[PDB]
RNA sequence: GGGAUUUAGCUCAGUUGGGAGAGCGCCAGACUGAAGAUCUGGAGGUCCUGUGUUCGAUCCACAGAAUCCCCAC
RNA sequence: GGGAUUUAGCUCAGUUGGGAGAGCGCCAGACUGAAGAUCUGGAGGUCCUGUGUUCGAUCCACAGAAUCCCCAC
């Protein structure tokens, strides 16, 4: 009779995935430019930027594409507590987002725990990775049908079926070269922290000394995660 | 999947409590009034009325105080899935008080699932209530001790029943029996009409039985 | 890093459902009747009815059919914890069906636990109810179209397609009618307690008094929960 | 639907510890010896074998004292539900068991999932088999004070440590330094081969690790 | 609604920033015919956790955890 | 591995079975110029929960819950 979900608790390494809730209904028609808008894709990796940096909250990084945010955690608060961390980011971000986009009209993120071995962690992110892919080549698609002249459910019903490499020919062959486009598009983008050799002065020895500071970056150029180019770099991520 | 509670469930009816992630310490530093702000309390009604209005989740109503909401549901939303109720309506209603307080500063609810049964619905908003009451003496009593340190006013609060504090505080120019009921009961945002009640009765002394009918 | 799922917790009223775990397999083939055993029905009836009487668990009543268990609590054991009562349950059953059955290769239920609100608890036994029936009717159509010569595969998919309906038309053309059949295997069996009014001796009073006594029944001829006669033979056994 | 921890999952790797729902209550009515039993102990072994040998579910080794039995999982069955591993688990050993032991009356397990690290898989199983010593001092000590009530053994066992207890058992007869290390330590029963046995190291003081290779 | 506590096995100090101590207790030693007591040496540290600020954090900032307590009930 | 506790707002009694009490405290009353103290009356009960046994359960049987504690760590 009681507050039974609370005791609910997740162990680490555990990632969180936030994604917009009808965000293309939420967020429309507030003249956005189709199918892609970078003001939105920087909203949305500043959004993670700010989280990352002021929530109190220590995610190692995060990966961003379309309306959806992972964030990999090593260590949780609420002692791992499921509905308080679902919420707490969840509503952090939809209030970040909101102020970022000036927005006048609420929205909503919704939340999820993901449960990892460490040694899964690149398998996560590679999915995710698939995922951006296959958003980036339907998205291009819908546009290029919808303008067409196809209905929204058509189009809609018509790529589902469809599998990524065909609507990539489909673009292909109306003029559509998928290959030129920006690298964020297409994989997404990392939102991490990098060190950052300075210099201070010991009072006391009278020298300069080195220390190090942990800056958060975004990289809107990122590797294909499961390639050999891409293996160290998620490999350094998590460290 | 590793999604190893994405289809945890509750059943009907349910009640969800959101509750501000440190408000006291964010919007103070903001110029926020303490230990209540009129502005701030009716961003929090208005709030909850855009949720019952524009959520598509549909709520019979909720019951406000402080920086908490609580919504009642009796049919349930997103196939009852935990983890998707408590994020995207946490969600909702952090975004919507933003825009409400035009803050430049993101902030965050919590939010959890009272899974009650129907009998106890009116037992779950009477105890409300009645934390509504004890935060709105004891948070009075330790903020004006403060005009003196955190663990000064609390010593100096120390084992002082609620009738010592009232008299303590008339002496210092805060008269706790004529403040506003919006901080001594709280408010209602209910059910197409929706009405927000800013002096409600005392829940347990069968208003609410009739309100969910 | 530790117990996380001990602290789950269900809130009455809870059904809890528990079923064998492949026993087509693990007691098969031990010589029963095909498609149907007396010797097992009684066994399963039985096992719930010792459950009931012998557990420390204190259900309501109970509905079998197959090799499935539907127990109603309106109190929980265990504060509710839904680690503790599925698998203590499960355990018990297993435990006691292995001695009625007087086995020598070991068996295993599995268990869930079904939240309901007071109001839907005859919904939930009707939908079981009519689990039964397509149980019934797919185990008879099974045992014919075996015989007749399917395959094993082949007469499981093509029942699956079929609806309840045609298969019992089916067996119809055959010759074999189940209207005929006995009520416990199209409709199962309702394991409850019932009043019986006694006498004892007040040795104050010197007078007989009148007590009552809850006793465990079997009914083996139950009606079909959603109906007129249903609903009220469902009221009062959940009183 | 209403099934709502139907769905609840955990990851691998994963430890199961199921446990003798008031084994020594009902056992000893039906004359096993206390605080331990041979006869039970080689039921408990014989159980967790032919689990690990007939269940399909293929745990890596298994850890078993007194009427406890903890399996390592490394790849989960049922999809990592809980509920469905608990209780088919639970079931299994409980049937297993009433078989080994001829009983005429049922019993019962009952089964957790310990969602482990790997790192912290040598941690857990050295916890357990610490449990195993305290209990093997503690109940001995209890039930050898009984032949003198429950709290008169208890209170007669107040406060003296381990060391007395070993002493004020020597002096009625029970020597806990040569009773068998099945007792002491519990029994190992590990993977196709598999093997019991029943004179297992101490667990912290590499072998554990070495074992799940 | 609020406060306090968290540091060696145990009970507790640490100048609001320059690499953390005491007392019981434990180990060893001598005092010597031997203990027991007292002196000496020794061992014991996730300064509750995470992230920041800083040349540098037990200490400051942000966010958490656990325990006790006031109010309330 | 074990023990103890659970009963009025609070602290606690109840013959191992015939419808549960005391003390603080509260309410009222008098003692009277008034309190304060003391006498009187009064109010307060999920006898922790569920199911059994019994004509009858705070009490016995079976199974649970919460808190404290020993052992262990
Ligand atoms: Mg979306
Ligand atoms: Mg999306
Ligand atoms: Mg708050
Ligand atoms: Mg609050
Ligand atoms: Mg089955
Ligand atoms: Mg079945
Ligand atoms: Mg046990
Ligand atoms: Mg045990």
């Amino acid at each position: 009779t009681r507050e039974i979900y609370a005791e609910m608790r997740c162990i680490p390494p555990v990632v969180l995935r936030a994604d917009g809730r009808n965000f293309k209904n939420t967020l429309s028609g507030l003249g956005f430019e189709k199918p892609y808008d970078k003001t939105f894709a920087r909203a949305m990796a500043d959004t993670a930027e700010l989280f990352i940096k002021k929530s109190g909250l220590s995610p190692l990084f995060a990966y961003t594409f379309s309306d959806e945010i992972s964030f990999l955690f090593t260590d949780l608060p609420f002692d791992g507590r499921v509905e308080k961390i679902d919420s707490v980011v969840a509503s952090f971000l939809g209030s970040a987002l909101t102020i970022k986009l000036r927005l006048e009209e609420p929205i909503a993120f919704d939340s999820r725990l993901v449960a990892l071995q460490k040694e899964e962690i690149p398998e996560y992110f590679h999915r995710r990775q698939l995922e951006a892919w296959r958003n980036f080549v339907a998205s291009w698609g819908y546009y290029a049908l919808r303008n067409e002249g196809m209905g929204r459910n058509e189009a809609a019903k018509y790529l589902k079926r469809k599998k990524e490499s065909e609507i990539h020919e489909m673009l292909f062959e109306r003029g559509i070269n998928l290959a030129t486009l920006p690298s964020w598009q297409r994989r997404g983008v990392i939102i991490s922290k990098e060190a950052r050799e300075i210099q201070g002065f010991n009072p006391v020895s009278g020298k300069e000394e080195k220390s190090l500071r942990r800056k958060i970056t975004q990289n809107w150029e990122i590797p294909k995660f499961k390639s050999e180019k891409g293996i160290p770099f998620l490999e350094k991520l998590i460290n």
